[PDB]
């Protein structure tokens, strides 16, 4: 321990503060009672306050750390399954074969979504965006799941959590399927839980289709390192909304709308376009969209990340499973080729080298979806459907807290008390 | 200012911060910096951390002061309408004759939805709480407007800012008209904002509707004193969201949401429906609603309000509104006279005196609502209406600062790090 | 008696019994079974009415308007003096009660309408279009 006893903080005279200590990473302040004095704390982003205690994921950015449970993102992502990854995330400890098997047939029990439901899905137009039909349906659930809202019952916040687990993934493939004009495929309790996506993607009544085990194990694993990472701004969004007692649906509508932000920028857009519509070594990697890159321009795509220093932990697995996946597809991936070379230049490229812009998760993880036939439209549907078992950790342990409802203060720096004189008549 | 230009926190090294003023309140002190000193707060729930600067709402509780770029409520509930408010609050200012007119004609000639927008709420079940379809509409209406969804775009925030403005009174009358099975009304372009709601919310296509006059001030109103309310729990949430760059339709959605939270919150949904129940003048005004008391739910009720220690502000015009709606529909309240009988016990009883459960703005409006035959399912639909403009500026006054993204600490205490192997073969 | 026809037969030989006055012969039996699974399937069109009706409304209601509504798309077989309409419309009756049934169920549920099969029972097929669902295969109890 530093300083690990009390604190000081003095304007005119001392205030004694407490210092509470983490089993990892830094201990923190305790200023509690301080408002409750007058005295309050100024920042903006929360970047030096700390919003709560939290036992589930954890991450040491200098060191490319990334904990959940205890248990770092490679041994889970190679060793364990989405769902077993579930079960921790959710439970705090890894099942026993009784309490998986049990787990995981109530997942796959209810991933059929209520027919009404549908119907919804034919009220949008066939040219909107995936994630924003993905935002919309998942805003509408507590519409009809009026009977699992309440926050405080225990019952409720499992039911939701279950219908969530269970049925993101079927929504997903849906808003996948509306959006290209094939028919939409019911889940299958017989494949597993990536197995099921992959074919409610890529399945249709002409022929039965083929799971490829390499395919499955691949999109498994992108949803394990996916799963979760602790308090970014989208885990934000669903404690900050659920601590005034937000339903579980609304919470997780925000969580996405979150998770997609960064994405809705003009500039950002515009270098995707680059990155999707263009195909060759000379085309992308070669002064264009390389040349064209201009203010944030990067993370989107795969390049840096704000929370590791140097790399991002959850890309070693990802792109071990790159190569597997490139080659077994092989004679539908070869094409795709300049990843390496894009690699090539976010590792010796002066730019890249100087502004870290490293290859992160979703680097690796554009690469497969893209091998696999999937438009960049559904990666962070992809991505979201992965991370809502986060939200949802997250979302119940904020309620174990006691709910602590979003109250924070404010700088007031306006207009001091004047008199309202308006000579309008409209 | 005394001392509010610095003072010291003392850790294991004499830290000084400066202390930042405010126009109206207290001061702050600025430990935006701690962080990069690898020293951190805790304060879950943020009740004395300042979230940002803001010039919009000004609250004193104790003092029952709520200005609204420093206009009183009282002189703007009173002399303004919506419209002027909702000017005042985005634009700093009460506009001149010529600002006035061009901002009501822009609001008046986007009321109407896009016709595709309308076809959503038939996917909805006719039962539906109407509540759920307003948050439903909402978070779909970015696949419809994705012209409109770049956050960074100044153009972009203006054209989202009156698409919101003008149609969520279309919206929820159309949920209203959708639960109670009768056609959608049109907007009126020669109607007010307040009297063009009440026309989409009550007429048919049977008889001419006439607007009472009464009844359009005691709607624009009601739609004034729920404007904005500061930094609260819902407003935190989608000024939370905005920083994460989401879209502003789901931003305002994601309020909408936050903000019935408590309703479906299990002590407080029965709660509601005791309330509801009774009004045959004998048993609620006679210890029927008073006996039950465990939980309490009374803020949701109009009983009390956690922001003011001694009354609402806000309260003070729709009281006097109240009363006049009443006698407007004259020979027809007589059932209800447990208004006044609530709002005695509320004022006489010994539990309610000792916890200053005081008749807030929402006792009242509930009142007003109840008098027009609104079903209570409309009435957080009405509020979260009207407190959407609130919403609007908050969103754009994150923006407009420095887009500072909602990125808390937590301090960590969960398991240290352990190596994983699986207990299960599934 | 109603305890011998009970145990010793079975719905569809009953109503054979209860329709023409005599047992069936194997040849009659086989006759009338086929042609009531061979019209076990609705017209399309009448499976639309079933959406306009509200999810939360009462099966038995939804199973009465769905069948007062009948007559509409069945206008060839009215005739009550026809014994040609009124055997067309016996069979009609025998055979999609059981299929209109499980719809007003599966409907009330919020699951997806099953067809029904016609290498099952009466009473198989009817308990597989009440709790079958394309996530997998219904197992029906003996
Ligand atoms: N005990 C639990 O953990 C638990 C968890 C979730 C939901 N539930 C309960 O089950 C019902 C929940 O339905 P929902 O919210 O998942 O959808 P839903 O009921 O609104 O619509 C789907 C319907 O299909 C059924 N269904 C879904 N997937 C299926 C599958 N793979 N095979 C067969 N039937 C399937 C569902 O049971 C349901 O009747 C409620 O009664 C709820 O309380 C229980
Ligand atoms: N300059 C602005 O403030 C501003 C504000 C909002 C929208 N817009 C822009 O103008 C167009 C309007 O889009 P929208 O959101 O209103 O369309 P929409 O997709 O919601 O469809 C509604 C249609 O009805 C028209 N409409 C709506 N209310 C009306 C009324 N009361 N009287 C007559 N016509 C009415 C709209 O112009 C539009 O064509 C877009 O291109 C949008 O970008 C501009
Ligand atoms: N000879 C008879 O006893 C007899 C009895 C009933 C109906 N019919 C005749 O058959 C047609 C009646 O159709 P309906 O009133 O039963 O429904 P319908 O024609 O209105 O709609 C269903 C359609 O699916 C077909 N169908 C129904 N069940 C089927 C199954 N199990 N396998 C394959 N196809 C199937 C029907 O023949 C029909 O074309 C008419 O031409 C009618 O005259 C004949």
């Amino acid at each position: 321990a530093d300083t690990k006893a009390k604190l000081t903080l003095n304007g005119d005279t001392a205030v004694e503060l407490d210092v509470l200590k983490g089993t990892l990473g830094q201990d923190v302040i305790d200023i509690r009672t301080l408002g409750s004095k007058g005295v309050f704390t100024f920042d903006p982003g929360f970047t030096s306050t700390a919003s709560c205690e939290s036992k589930i994921t954890f991450i040491d950015g200098d060191e490319g750390i990334l904990l959940h449970r205890g248990f770092p993102i490679d041994q889970l992502a190679t060793d364990s399954n989405y769902l077993e990854v579930c079960y921790i995330l959710l439970n705090g400890e890894k099942p026993t074969q009784e309490q998986y098997d049990e787990f995981k047939t109530t997942v796959t029990l209810h991933t059929m979504i209520h027919e009404q439901i549908t119907r919804l899905f034919h009220a949008f137009r066939r040219d909107s965006h995936p994630m924003a039909v993905m935002c919309g349906i998942t805003g509408a659930l507590a519409a009809f799941y009026h009977d699992s809202l309440d926050v405080n019952n225990p019952r409720h916040r499992e039911i939701a959590a279950f219908r969530l687990l269970s049925k993101m993934p079927t929504m997903a493939a849906m808003c996948y399927k509306y959006s290209i004009g094939q028919p939409f495929v019911y889940p299958r309790n017989d494949l597993s839980y990536a197995g099921n996506f992959l074919n409610m993607m890529f399945s249709t009544p002409c022929e039965p289709y083929e799971v490829n085990p390499i395919l499955e194990r691949a999109m498994d694993r992108i949803l394990i390192l996916h799963a979760d990472h602790e308090q970014n701004a989208s885990t934000s969004t669903v404690r900050t909304a659920g601590s005034s007692g937000a339903n579980p649906f609304a919470c997780i509508a925000a969580g996405i709308a979150s998770l997609w932000g960064p994405a809705h920028g003009g500039a950002n857009e515009a270098a995707l376009k680059m990155l999707e519509e263009i195909s060759s070594v000379k085309h992308i990697p070669e002064f264009f969209r390389r040349a064209k890159d201009k203010n944030d321009s990067f993370r989107l795509m795969g390049f840096g990340h704000r929370v590791y220093k140097n790399y991002d932990p959850r890309a070693t697995v990802m792109r071990e499973t790159c190569h597997e996946v490139l080659k077994e597809l092989g004679t539908k991936d070869d094409l795709l080729e300049v990843a390496m070379e894009l690699e090539n230049i976010a590792l010796n490229d002066p730019y890249f080298i100087e502004k870290k812009l490293y290859p992160n998760v979703d680097f690796y993880s554009g690469i497969i979806l893209k091998a696999m036939g999937i438009p960049s439209s559904m990666f962070t549907v992809i991505f979201a459907m992965a991370r809502t078992v986060g939200w949802i950790a997250h979302w119940s342990e904020m309620h174990s807290d006691g709910m602590k409802i979003a109250r924070p203060r404010q700088l007031y720096t306006g207009y001091e008390k004047r008199d309202f004189k308006s000579d309008i008549k409209r």
